[PDB]
């Protein structure tokens, strides 16, 4: 199992918790079976990128929370992206719109990867919004990318530093 490795354009370190890694098959929003190997466990990482810095929290197919800083806009939306594929959630799995196709060297996570990282609309607006408490440091950030001080993409909060 991997502690240090790179995702998405992102360097992820494990800070704590374990995993176990299981072959699953997972169905797309369109119906195409993907083999995948599903993390089993909690753990959290530090995600660290150009743009953007992350902590995620994730548990078994379920992201629990991702605290986001970054440039700008379009660089807090890529660490999203890359978190939300990352926590191989069956939210994300079922976002996908058309056929993921074949690529030379590209697995499942990253065909699904290139596919939000193209367009990602579908994906924000089918994950999930909560309420959220006020809490010092962090905002709400909606499906648009606009600010919310009281709601937000569910386990998603972005800070400052
Ligand atoms: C969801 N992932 C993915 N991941 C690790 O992230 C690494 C990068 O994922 P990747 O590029 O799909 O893997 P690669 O090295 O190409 O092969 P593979 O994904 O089959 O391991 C892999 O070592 C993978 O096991 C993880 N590592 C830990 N500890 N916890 C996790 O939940 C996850």
């Amino acid at each position: 199992i991997s502690s240090s490795f790179s995702f998405g354009g992102f360097t992820f370190k494990r800070t704590s918790g374990s995993s176990v890694k299981k072959e699953e098959e997972v169905l797309t929003g369109n119906l195409q079976t993907l083999k995948i190997r599903v993390h089993e466990g909690y753990e959290e990482f530090t995600m660290v990128g150009r743009r953007a810095t992350a902590i995620l929290r994730k548990a078994t197919r379920r992201l629990i929370q991702l605290i986001v800083s970054g440039r700008d806009e379009q660089s807090i939306a890529e660490a999203i992206i890359v978190a939300m594929v990352f926590s191989q959630e069956d939210c994300m799995i079922k976002a996908v719109r058309g056929d993921l196709n074949f690529g030379s060297g590209l697995n499942p996570m990253h065909q699904l990867l290139r596919h939000f990282q193209k367009d990602a609309k579908v994906l924000f607006q089918n994950w999930g919004i909560e309420s959220i408490d006020n809490v010092m440091g962090m905002i709400g950030i909606l499906p648009d990318m606009t600010p919310s001080t009281e709601m937000s993409l569910r386990g998603i909060r972005v800070s400052k530093m």
